[PDB]
C-alpha cells in the first residue's frame, strides 16, 4: 500500500487557525488571524469597484478560451506601471516581463521553480521573522532558506545592524527576499534611506533581489509604497517581484498575482521568460482569468480606478483609526505596559509581543483568535469588538 | 549575471500554436489546434448555464475571503458523485478526499509534488502517444516518466497486446496513467472487456492507478465514459483521479479541475490528504473560486443541470456529425487513402496519419494549423471551412 505509512502534516499556523476559529460555537468569537480586511461591520466585503467590473464582465464576455501561458496581456503592462512607474525606464527599455499567477504564492512558487530549475541558485534569504509559507514555498521548489535577521523585539524596531550583518554573510548568485512594503508579521519597513542602503550594497555583493509585494497601497500610498523597489529597479541588471492583488482589491479566493522578470536587456529578459513559461505550463497551465480581468477593467478604466483608488485609501486610514483605538484602549482597560510601538507599524499586522502562552489563553478562554507568533490582524478589529478583545488582553498580562 | 546561463526553452507544441495563427494574416486560416469546443458558426462560446450560474453569483455573493486549501466541499462531493455514481461505496466508506485544483493541469502537478515528497514512488509510466504535457508536469515533481505502447498506427485501433507486453517491467508502486475516455490525441478508448482486463492486471501487479479525466461526457455520456473507472475502483485499495472541467463546461480559462485521492479506509485517506494540501500551501495557497462555484452551482441545481446536460449532447453530437462530414467531404475532393477510422473514434481529436512534413506543408502552403503529430481538433470543423480543409489536405497527400 503505498498510501498506508504516509504521516500526517500539521496544520498551517494561519490557514489551520482559520478552521479552528470556523468550528468555534461561541458566539463572542474575534478572528485576528488571517490577513483579510475587515469593514466596520466585522464582515469581509467585495469592493463596489470589484462588483462593476464582474458585472461588466457577465454582460460582455463571450469566450472563456484559455488566456496564454503568461496570462492577459494589458494585466501585465498594467501590473509594470504600478510596480515601475509610468515612464520606467525598464519599461522602456522592455526589460521586464508579467506572469499573470494563481495569486502571489503562485508566482512565489512560479519564480522559484524558474530558479531552481534554470539557474545556479541554491540559497534564498528571508527575514527573521516572515511569512510562515516563505519557507515552504522555496523549500518545495529544491532550494535552501537562510535567516537574516531584521526585528529587535526589546525596541520594536528594525535592527539596521543586525540585519547588515547578518546578511554578509550572503554570497553572489544567492537570492535575498525582502517585503515591498508593510512587512509580515512586524508591520516595521525599511526607511527609504535604508532602502537605498540596501539596494547598493546588494548591488557591491551580486545579490539576486526578490521583493515579495503583497500590499501595496496599505502603508502609504501606491506610489510611495513601491519606493524601496524602485531604489532597487535603478541600480540592478536583474531583479524579480512577486506581487498580489489578493488584498489591496479584496479578491483573496480568485488568485490575482503576477511574477515580474527583469535583466539586463531585452534579449536576455525574453530568453529567461521563455523557461519561465515553462514552468508554468507544467504546474496549472495557464492562469484564471475572473479575478485578473476584474484588476484589468478597473485598472484600464479612469471611472473605475478613480472608486478603486478611494476604497483603497479607505482600508488603509480605517486600519490606522483602529492601531490608534487599539492603544488608547488597552490603557482605558488596565494594561500598564506601553503599546504605543503599535502606531508605528504599517499594513495589516503588527506583533504584540504576547507570547504563545498568552495567545493560546486568549484563544482557549476568551475566544479571541491571533496567530502564535502573536502576529495581530489589525484589520479584524472593529468599535465593537474593540472593548471585549482588549479586555481579554488585559486578562492574561 | 544570474540569468546568462539559461538556454532558451521551445515554444509548447499545443499552446505556441495558438501564437503562429493569431500571427498569420493570411485570409481563410483554420485552426485545428488546440483542444477547445467550436459552435458551427466557428465560435468558442459561453454555455447558457454558465452565464445563468455567473448572475446568481454576482447577485449572492458577499464576500471574496479565501477557500480553504482544498476549496469548495461542495464541489469535492458532486465530483466524487460525477466520477464514482451516486451510492458508490467508496464514498459511502468515506475512502475518498478531493481537493479543488486550478484545471486539469493543476490536478496532476498537485498529485505529482504529493507522490514525490511522500510516498516512495519514483516511476510514472504514460502511452505513447499521449499528452505532451504529461511529461513536464511529473517531471517538474522529479519523478521518471516511461512509455508503454498503446496505438495500432496501421490499422487504427488500440494495440492492446503490445500495450499489456510493454507493461511487463511496470512494478509494485510505479504510477501508471489512464486517459478515462476521448484519449488524447487517437480518440481510441478500452473497451469495458480490455478496461476490466487491465484492472485485473493492475492488481495482481501492485501498480498505483491514476486516471486523467479531461472529456467525461465526450465519448458517449457521462455515466458511461466512467465506465472505466468504476472497473478499476471496484477492485483497488488506492488510486488518483485528476478531473478537468475545462472543456465539458467550456470554462477552460477560469481553471477549474479537481485530485481525488483514494485509500483503503477513511483513516488513511485522510492522513495522506493532509499532505496533499500541504503540496497545495506551498504552490498556490488556494484555489480560484469563480468557475469552481459555477461547477458546483449548476450540478447542485435540477434545473440548471438539466440545460448543462443538454448543451454537453449537442455538443458531443455536433462533433460526430462533423466526423462523418470530414470523411464523406475527403472522399468528395478525391481523397484515396480511407480516412473510415476517423468515425470509430471519440472526442474532439483523431490521429489523422499526416506526417509532420504534411502537417508543415498545411500550415505553410494552406494556413491550416494542427499539431505536428497529426493531432487534428474535429471540434474546429464547421459547414463552411469543411470543403477548404479537405481540398488543403488531399493536396498534400
Ligand atoms: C498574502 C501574502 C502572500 C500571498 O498572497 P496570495 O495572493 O494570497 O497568494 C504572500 N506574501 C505575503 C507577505 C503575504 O502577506
Ligand atoms: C485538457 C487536458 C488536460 C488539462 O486540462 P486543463 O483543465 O486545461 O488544465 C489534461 N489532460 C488531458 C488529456 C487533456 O485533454
Amino acid at each position: 500500500g503505498t498510501f498506508e505509512n504516509i504521516t500526517a502534516a500539521p496544520a498551517d499556523p494561519i490557514l489551520g487557525l482559520a478552521d479552528l476559529f470556523r468550528a468555534d460555537e461561541r458566539p463572542g468569537k474575534i478572528n485576528l488571524g488571517i490577513g483579510v480586511y475587515f469593514d466596520e461591520t466585522g464582515k469581509i466585503p467585495v469592493l463596489t469597484s470589484v462588483k462593476k467590473a464582474e458585472q461588466y464582465l457577465l454582460e460582455n464576455e463571450t469566450t472563456k478560451t484559455y488566456l496564454g501561458i503568461d496570462g492577459i496581456p494589458e494585466f501585465g503592462r498594467c501590473t509594470q506601471e504600478l510596480l515601475f512607474g509610468k515612464g520606467s525606464a525598464l519599461i522602456n527599455d522592455k526589460r521586464a516581463r508579467t506572469a499573470q499567477t494563481p495569486g502571489g504564492t503562485g508566482a512565489l512558487r512560479v519564480a522559484a521553480d524558474f530558479l531552481a530549475k534554470n539557474t545556479s541558485v541554491k540559497r534564498v534569504w528571508v527575514s527573521n521573522p516572515s511569512w510562515p509559507n516563505h519557507k515552504s514555498v522555496f523549500n518545495s521548489a529544491g532550494l535552501e532558506v537562510r535567516e537574516y535577521a531584521y526585528y529587535d523585539a526589546e525596541n520594536h524596531t528594525l535592527d539596521f545592524d543586525a540585519l547588515i550583518n547578518s546578511l554578509n554573510e550572503a554570497q553572489a548568485g544567492d537570492v535575498v527576499l525582502f517585503h515591498g512594503c508593510c512587512h509580515n508579521p512586524t508591520g516595521i519597513d525599511p526607511t527609504l534611506e535604508q532602502w537605498q542602503t540596501l539596494a547598493q550594497l546588494s548591488v557591491e555583493k551580486g545579490w539576486l533581489p526578490l521583493f515579495d509585494f503583497a500590499y501595496q497601497g496599505f502603508a502609504r500610498g501606491l506610489e510611495e509604497d513601491a519606493e524601496g523597489l524602485r531604489a532597487f529597479a535603478a541600480m540592478h541588471k536583474e531583479l524579480i517581484v512577486a506581487s498580489s492583488y489578493s488584498k489591496n482589491f479584496g479578491l483573496y479566493n480568485e488568485r490575482v498575482g503576477a511574477c515580474t522578470l527583469v535583466a539586463a536587456d531585452s534579449e536576455t529578459v525574453d530568453r529567461a521568460f521563455s523557461q519561465m513559461k515553462a514552468a508554468i505550463r507544467a504546474n496549472y497551465s495557464n492562469p484564471p482569468a475572473h479575478g485578473a480581468s476584474v484588476v484589468a477593467t478597473i485598472l484600464s478604466n479612469d471611472a473605475l480606478r478613480a472608486i478603486w483608488e478611494q476604497e483603497l485609501t479607505d482600508m488603509r486610514q480605517r486600519i490606522q483609526r483602529m492601531r490608534q483605538l487599539f492603544v488608547n484602549t488597552l490603557q482605558e482597560k488596565g494594561a500598564n505596559r506601553d503599546f504605543s510601538f503599535i502606531i508605528k507599524q504599517n499594513g495589516m499586522f503588527s506583533f504584540s509581543g504576547l507570547t504563545k502562552e498568552q495567545v493560546l489563553r486568549l484563544r482557549e478562554e476568551f475566544g479571541v483568535y491571533a496567530v502564535a507568533s502573536g502576529r495581530v490582524n489589525v484589520a479584524g478589529m472593529t468599535p465593537d469588538n474593540m472593548a471585549p478583545l482588549c479586555e481579554a488582553i488585559v486578562a492574561v498580562l
